[PDB]
């Protein structure tokens, strides 16, 4: 409680509780006649780790980057308990019968969660008549009961074309997303189980929603599914599929498995309720395997951004394209922008660097690069170039991270090791992550690429060629740095690289 | 060509050509009249680097540890030209009509395999009349042409049940395992396209074969497949699935995607025909992203040790057995020990770590170890153990790689950092990988788990739970260095690991 790492630790724009720990995002909707975005969260306000009692955080946005965090919503019976994942629907026309003709109905909010009881977890609904700062758990609880320990995180929507509530809840251990159906909200019947994907050692955080095709009129149904431990990359990641859904049964359009970010860093993903106009989502931005030991105090965790998803057909190698998630960040117009460096058409070699000289630092920057590969036979060692985010310089060092692309592996990569930083755990605290990826368009023959990337204090979130791949991971500079310049450099004595366009921003609140 | 860093670099046990650059290994075969094993692979004599022309080269082996080296199999017709990977059958009952009534049977011996030629790839054959050393190319080759550029990498075997040659080779870049059948294998007919898991940017070297199911009667078909590059690890990787074959098509028990090593450097994997008794392969020991550039000279690459493969029904989770992919190190006893650590029951503590003390150092160690976690609340940051792999020391330094097991995330990790040893590309040169995996065993309410590591020079092949999951990695120690003892350490000052028993030995040709 003594020691608060929030001058140079603490995210400006990425929501965090003021203490205690957070993990995953809950009942995220937004209210129509208020004009709110909610975001609640499993949240343990007792310690910075997780534990129970374990209640929903609330907090409120009116344009998704700045946060007035609220009274605990939701908190168990007994300290023995925790009100677990859960999801946010607005049950307009009362279906629930919870609601006065007085209730608005933009704002007859149901809260739909597990109920973390030992040797039980249960699905559970609570409503809400004060717009979703309290709420009045049913009388009748549990609605779903299977006699399990392992039954958990209900995403629920209403769908139109079968009339009627749609939950996806995992049936955790034997790695089953299980598709329920109700008229009511209280009485539930089981449509359907599906399988699929990177098992891992778990099913998590399903959800299921239609995400519109770029371009077109059409969508398909994207099924999303966390798994932790036993991610390929270690610990927890999000994945996904995509088909079609009629109410009862999703069937995947292929059976290939993917990845919604490739970072270190993204999970339990879920996505707004009450959004017209697109898909919007967030995850928690840690990795359980040490998620509870990174050296911020006195919180613990925060959400990524905002984003917003689509489909796209992309090259995934010169011959085939695939349907394929996109995501980008949302940045609304209530940001600040302190300073920023822009140029066009720059041929970067290593005598000419990018470098930003800018008066003071946020901690907050962002940069947004597009570049072309040039025909120019170079040297093995030297077929990239690399951004860097240099702290201030404290014990006479400076820290950095560095974001880069080889034209050799047509990868993006970013390194995060920050030497003289540790904390328990870091085996698992992958430094070297990559992106492999076609080029986003061909100018004559030479290869063009886009690059966009935020940096928030202890969160890098980026997006590859107009958010065809992302990657999200948390890095840790040490006490007292933050991120404070930004270069581009390369090794190259004559141009294998030319930017059309970089622009670096400072932000703020 | 001056340089030699075979001294500290070049493995004694797994094959390395004298000079020049290896790739994926082509052609396994037991030769049963010679008593054989073959192995041919991706071979370019004129460079330490992958180019045009490309052959065959071509080794032999009495037990899989020991290789003879000999002359060059098969070339191309052009320098612009190049014999890419491929496999090898025996035709015993002369179905091709190339072997004589002199030729042993058992020497029947015909490579199938893709030829590259500009714009071109199909799949030929030739036929060796001298127990595999020569070969002589069919005079109607192609055998197989679908005016693909992109069509590569035959695995052949003799399908009983349904009386054919079975071939699957990759449509790379429409991500589809192709399965032809022919009388003949000069006349080819397709019988289905396969299509599943993780997709990457190309589908490449598959193979089928049936593995026995452990301690059964059993077995189920098993579908490889590499894809390079778009691992989630980054680079190259090998994929397999589980199912049921009937010489037409393949159709798996589940749609899970599984790797066959996780790892970074296992790609190319193919079995050895003529095995009885079991199933045997092997792959090439690097990745492609920087397979070209690591500091060995004047050859790049070996293979991975021959293991052998088997189904085993394990827990994922708590709850759940899957039917798994197993594999063990190929180590016949004409391996000589030179010196030992043997320990039973050993309670490990930070005061009384295990530490070797040989005479020398051939560079060459294995560790097996089997463990148990005991009932010890002990902080956060303290709860693992570490298997260090120390060269001797240089430039007054000890270089090292790390092997361990942390209690909190029941998962083994590396950690392959080592300082001041830099190489083109290393940006894609992941230091640190984990796997989580569920106890071996429970002794009362006690976590069991194994581990069984071999060491040569440059190369480290972990098996975790007597071979549930493995993970093959090269490493680079700097200029002179290689690995000179093994110690087991932890930090913990109670015991939280016993070690039930730890055999680390010295090993020599
Ligand atoms: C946890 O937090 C709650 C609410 O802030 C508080 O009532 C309680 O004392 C804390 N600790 C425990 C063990 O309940
Ligand atoms: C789905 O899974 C559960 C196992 O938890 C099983 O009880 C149920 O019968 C299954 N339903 C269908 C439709 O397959
Ligand atoms: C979501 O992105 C989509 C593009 O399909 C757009 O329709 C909508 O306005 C976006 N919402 C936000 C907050 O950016
Ligand atoms: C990065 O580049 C340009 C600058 O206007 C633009 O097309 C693109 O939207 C930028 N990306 C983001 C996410 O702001
Ligand atoms: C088989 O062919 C070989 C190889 O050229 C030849 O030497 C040999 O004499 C032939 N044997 C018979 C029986 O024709
Ligand atoms: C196998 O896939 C190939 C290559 O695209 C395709 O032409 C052929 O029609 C496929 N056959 C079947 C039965 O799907
Ligand atoms: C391969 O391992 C299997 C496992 O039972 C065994 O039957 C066979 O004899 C082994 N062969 C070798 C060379 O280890
Ligand atoms: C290591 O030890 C196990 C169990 O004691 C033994 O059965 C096995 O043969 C050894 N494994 C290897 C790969 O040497």
């Amino acid at each position: 409680l003594s020691v608060d790492t929030s001058e140079y630790n603490r995210p400006l724009i990425h929501f965090t509780p003021e203490k205690g720990w957070m993990n995953a995002p809950n009942g995220l909707f937004y209210d129509k006649t208020a004009k709110l975005w909610h975001l609640y969260f499993q949240y343990n306000p007792n310690a910075t780790a997780w534990g129970q009692p374990l209640y929903w955080g609330h907090a409120t946005s009116n344009d998704l980057v700045h946060w007035d965090e609220h009274e605990i919503a939701i908190g168990p019976e007994h300290d023995n308990e925790g009100i677990f994942s859960g999801s946010i629907v607005v049950d307009h026309n009362n279906t629930s019968g919870f609601f006065n003709s007085s209730i608005d109905p933009n704002q007859r909010i149901v809260a739909i969660y597990t109920n973390n009881i030992p040797d039980n977890q249960t699905q559970d609904i609570a409503f809400s008549l004060d717009g979703g700062y309290t709420f009045t758990k049913y009388e009748n609880n549990p609605v779903i009961d299977v006699s399990s320990n392992q039954f958990r995180d209900p995403k629920v929507f209403w769908h139109e074309d079968s009339n009627q509530w749609i939950m996806v809840v995992s049936k955790s251990q034997e790695y089953k997303i299980q598709i329920f159906g109700s008229a009511n909200l209280k009485n539930w019947v089981l449509n359907s189980n599906f399988s699929s994907g990177y098992y891992g050692n778990q099913y998590e955080c399903p959800g299921l929603i239609e995400v519109p095709i770029e371009n077109s009129d059409k969508s398909k149904w994207v099924m999303f599914l966390a798994i932790n431990p036993g991610s390929p990359l270690g610990g927890s990641i999000n994945q996904y599929f995509v088909g079609d859904f009629d109410g009862f049964q999703f069937v995947p359009d292929d059976s290939q498995t993917r990845f919604v970010d490739i970072g270190k860093d993204f999970y339990a993903f879920q996505t707004f309720s009450e959004v017209e106009h697109g898909v919007l989502g967030l995850a928690w931005a840690s990795n359980w395997q040490y998620a509870d030991q990174v050296p911020t105090n006195p919180w613990r965790s925060s959400t990524s951004l905002a984003r917003n998803y689509t489909l796209r057909y992309v090259h995934t190698n010169a011959e085939t394209k695939q349907l394929t998630l996109i995501q980008n960040p949302v940045l609304p117009d209530s940001i600040n922008v302190v300073d920023k460096l822009k140029k066009k058409n720059v041929k970067l070699t290593n005598k000419k660097p990018i470098k930003t000289n800018f008066k003071g630092s946020t901690g907050l920057f962002d940069f947004n690069i597009t570049f072309k590969v040039l025909n120019l036979n170079v040297s093995p060692g030297k077929t990239h170039f690399d951004i860097l985010i240099n702290s201030q310089e404290l014990n006479s060092s400076v820290d950095s991270i560095k974001i880069g692309f080889d034209s050799s592996q047509s990868s993006f990569y970013i390194d995060r090791h920050i030497p003289n930083v540790e904390f328990p755990r870091k085996q698992f605290f992958t430094d070297k992550l990559a992106a492999y990826l076609e080029p986003l368009d061909y100018d004559q023959d030479l290869r063009v690429f886009s690059l966009y990337g935020i940096v928030d204090k202890n969160i890098i979130e980026l997006y590859f060629n107009d958010g065809t791949v992302a990657m999200t991971n948390t890095f840790f500079m040490g006490e007292g740095k933050y991120p404070h310049d930004i270069q581009i450099v390369t090794d190259t004595e004559e141009p294998l690289f030319e930017l059309e366009s970089v622009i670096i921003r400072e932000l703020n609140k």
